[PDB]
């Protein structure tokens, strides 16, 4: 089977790359290991829901390559409900609030919280976002987890345990787990502490109608039968002429390069010919992916908005089994739902249960945190534990844990050959989304056709021209904010 | 191709059970990705060197299970040199010395370094050998990182910096990249902190005459041709009857069970049907192997022994490529040679030189260290870098960092379905060893002889009786190392006396 590019993976990065040297004129084949395209994007679709995203769903401002392809293949956004207003949980009891972050009252548990945000900002400001080993203070903040940073920085335990909150959503691991300097990179490559956490103005500010599940999906109607499903990538040999790909269900492929455009990690169920170099070779070993259940409760009707609460729940503690949540209701107003994640130790300690145990759980919870005796009615029920999938290896993204960034994130995009990489976790904005999916199949896609003469080497990497449909607001800071000193700096003024 | 049992791995561990299985009396096949048997284990012979061991080598007391089977195969051991003394080289200078640790005679920083060996052996009496996960503190302890227990115990930057070295030679990996619960674990299921350590008494004592290659060599031999060479395991299929197993060279095989006798990680070069359990489907994308360059310098005559050092040297500093020798000497005296381990981030830092480059770092350090002008005339040279190895991922073994082992630990030999799990990560005694490869091997097959009804349950884990020629000292203390007080003890002493 020959052709002149073997996409290896069809979620959104294999099929943002796999369209791009299509439209080129290229011929491309898409090898995909399961029976379905999308990756960690899967939407389903039933009469009891109509539809609803299991994997990946949020897109935001600043996230304009993938509001750009979504929007040439015929998609449109609506805005998460933030109408009323979010919820902290906090000692077993509800605080409504408005903004960014939950107010704060104590005098000295305030400076420390300002302090904590604006210190992981100030941090980031020294990070390259596309080369964070080269940031000044690389190998201390590598060498040390999160925990251990938010043990030096926290003189308080209101700002440890919304701190150690943040990690968890963030990025589906423990802060004991991750490098400080790979979570620093990770914040400030989505715009920064602000902008990665707020629904509007942020992350979490829209989702596609109909579902994310249908980027994917799209390419590959317009590819046909260029995709190939239940084909796993088990071999690549790159000892001859042209590159030579064969899949687990006996068939050969042959081209003259080849994209990756999976889970770094998932390089290590491919047999290589020649061995990848050594750096590669370990570091492919050393990058997990996080841990999540994300569980979608159905209700007769959104009766937390009848309360003034617009269904976003932030909410402490190791016995809640979710520890945030957001309305799911659909723009119509109908098929109300609450979404929630089961974060990290949480998705493994609970997997053991089973559905209907889960549910039961999430229901009292959130009858609970709501103040409301609907939540016990739920209506349906759907989920997706990320930890089983063979083919992803967690969700959402590929973690780092101490001294592997510094060590090994100089591999992660060289090419090796006539092997190219996407993913993701290739990408320098938004890595971890589906916005750095695109970047990264984009660009990879791009080195080929530069390796191929087509295109000069100041064309690799390309800027995005802003939304019009979804612009990003500055972000803004108080005199206050900035000038307030932390917990410490008040006690060597005093 | 049908069989009892399919032996994924042709290393010690897959070798040791595939030869129980057969002896047993049960048809197996073993299947090795490699042209070679022996995997983490590889001894080349040239006429320049005779034979040399470029990977695991060393075998020593407490070690029975492989000292029995090399000796049923017909092979030797002999005792690496410890004749003269020990140097351990710090701060630009070398101090020559005998025993398990350098002398250290500041009262203050003896109090240290005593304090944190101590502590170390005591935290590990903490935590079962079979079950670390069970320790009654084992979430606190690996949720650090054994660079933050090293901050926490260390009063003095000398035990700290000795401390280090002891992590980076025993593990081939950074204080910062290990959990501190997995490195106790590591050190009490060797023996402690003085067993892992030692020539004499210790892990270092011997090795075999020949290569410890021939292990798993003379085990082909008696297997013939059961052992399928260039197979590399790409799909294991469960859904049926018997176990599907298949291989890269297109090739099927066909079993009741399955022993995987790989490294952990090497699992996901293996396509599961069905998919794996989602606790092990996570586990084997955790669990990385260290980094190590394991490198031999010959020399025309073992010259340091005239200056009235054996060979060993403990080397500190950034700047050393190596910071761990031994006398790589051949028993009769002759192809005289140093040993030398470049260890973790080095093994990455100096991959980017040339083969050359590295020899004349090498015998500059060595030269400067021995105080020795000899150390820059060598007559040959071998290396082997671990890190490059597709099929071992690394060496010496698997590493566990912060927070893995009490989430996903439990499952490491969890069988699934009709697959069993063997392979040096999965013992319980000198896991990482050789002898934990054998241990492993031994109680994997033993697990499947119980499946099939051939030994009762009683008889899957099995002890080793000692080996009458390599018999244990123990390993004692002093009064005054038992109840010497630590610096903050001393300190409380002090403030409660001026009080
Ligand atoms: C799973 C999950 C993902 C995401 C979210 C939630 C879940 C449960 N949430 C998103 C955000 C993540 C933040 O860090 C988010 C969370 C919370 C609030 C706001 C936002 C989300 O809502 N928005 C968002 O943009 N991204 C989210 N999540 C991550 C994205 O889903 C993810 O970034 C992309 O989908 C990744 O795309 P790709 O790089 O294209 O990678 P895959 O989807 O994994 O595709 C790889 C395909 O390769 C196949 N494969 C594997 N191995 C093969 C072999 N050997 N041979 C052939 N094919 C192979 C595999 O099957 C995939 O199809
Ligand atoms: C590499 C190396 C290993 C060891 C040492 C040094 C090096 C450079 N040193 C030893 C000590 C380690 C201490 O922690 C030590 C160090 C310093 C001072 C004293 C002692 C040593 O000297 N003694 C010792 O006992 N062990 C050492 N080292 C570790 C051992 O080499 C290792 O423990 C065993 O060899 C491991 O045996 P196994 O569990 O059987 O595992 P492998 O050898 O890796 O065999 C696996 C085989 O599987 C094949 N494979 C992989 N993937 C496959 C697929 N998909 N299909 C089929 N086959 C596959 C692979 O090719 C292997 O052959
Ligand atoms: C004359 C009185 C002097 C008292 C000295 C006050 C010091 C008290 C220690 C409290 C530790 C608080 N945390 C946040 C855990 C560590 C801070 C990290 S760091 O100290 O900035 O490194
Ligand atoms: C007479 C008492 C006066 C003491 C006051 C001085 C403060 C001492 C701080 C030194 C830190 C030493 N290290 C080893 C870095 C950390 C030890 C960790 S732990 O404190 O033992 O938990
Ligand atoms: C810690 C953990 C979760 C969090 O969610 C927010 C938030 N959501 C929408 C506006 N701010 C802030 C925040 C802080
Ligand atoms: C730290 C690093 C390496 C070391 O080697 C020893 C040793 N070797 C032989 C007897 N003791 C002790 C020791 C401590």
């Amino acid at each position: 089977n020959k052709c002149d590019v073997v996409v290896v993976g069809g979620g959104i990065s294999g099929m943002a790359a796999a369209k791009l040297l299509h439209d080129s004129g290229l011929n491309v084949v898409v090898l995909e290991a399961r029976d379905r395209v999308g990756g960690r994007t899967y939407t389903l679709r039933n009469q009891k829901v109509k539809y609803v995203d299991l994997g990946g769903s949020y897109v935001g401002p600043t996230q304009n390559r993938i509001l750009r392809l979504a929007k040439e293949l015929g998609l449109e956004t609506y805005k998460v409900n933030e109408v009323e207003r979010l919820i902290h949980h906090v000692k077993g009891k509800s605080y409504p609030f408005r903004g960014p972050f939950p107010p704060v009252w104590n005098p000295i548990t305030y400076l420390d919280h300002n302090n904590f945000w604006r210190t992981m900002d100030d941090m980031g400001r020294e990070i390259p976002s596309d080369a964070p080993w080269k940031a000044p203070l690389a190998e201390e903040w590598d060498n040390m987890t999160m925990k251990e940073l938010l043990d030096k920085l926290c003189w308080t335990e209101s700002a440890k345990q919304l701190a150690t909150l943040f990690v968890n959503l963030c990025v589906t691991a423990e802060t004991h787990e991750v490098s400080a300097l790979w979570f620093l990179w990770y914040v400030k490559q989505c715009g920064g502490t602000t902008r990665i956490i707020s629904t509007t103005n942020g992350g979490q500010e829209r989702k596609f109608v109909g579902g994310s599940g249908q980027v994917s999906e799209r390419i590959m109607d317009l590819l046909g039968d260029r995709v190939k499903l239940e084909r796993p990538v088990i071999y690549i040999d790159q000892t001859r002429e042209n590159v030579l790909v064969e899949t687990l269900n006996h068939e050969m492929y042959e081209a003259k390069y080849v994209i990756s455009a999976i889970p770094p990690t998932l390089g290590m169920k491919i047999h290589f010919n020649p061995p990848l170099p050594m750096m590669r070779n370990q570091m492919i070993t050393r990058v997990p992916l996080g841990s999540v259940i994300k569980c979608i409760v159905y209700y007769k009707e959104p009766f937390w908005r009848k309360k003034d609460y617009c269904g976003t729940m932030i909410i402490d503690g190791e016995e809640a089994p979710v520890a945030y949540t957001l309305d799911d209701t659909k723009p119509e107003g109908n098929y109300a739902a609450i979404m929630g994640f089961i974060l990290a130790h949480k998705a493994r300690k609970l997997a053991r249960l089973t559905k209907e145990e889960r549910l039961k759980k999430l229901c009292e919870l959130y009858a609970k945190v709501l103040g409301s005796l609907e939540a016990l009615e739920p209506v349906h029920y759907e989920e997706k534990n990320w930890c089983e999938e063979q083919y992803s290896g967690g969700c959402y993204t590929t973690y780092f844990p101490p001294g592997i960034l510094t060590q090994y994130g100089r591999v992660l995009r060289q090419p090796v050959d006539r092997i190219y990489f996407a993913g993701t976790e290739t990408a320098t904005h938004w890595s971890g989304y589906m916005e750095g999916a695109v970047e990264a199949g984009e660009r990879a896609a791009r080195e080929i056709l530069h390796a191929m003469g087509k295109i000069p080497e100041d064309e690799i990497w390309q800027s995005e021209p802003e939304s019009v449909d979804v612009p990003a607001q500055p972000i803004t800071t108080t005199f206050l904010e900035r000038h307030l000193p932390s917990v410490p700096g008040l006690l060597r003024l005093i």
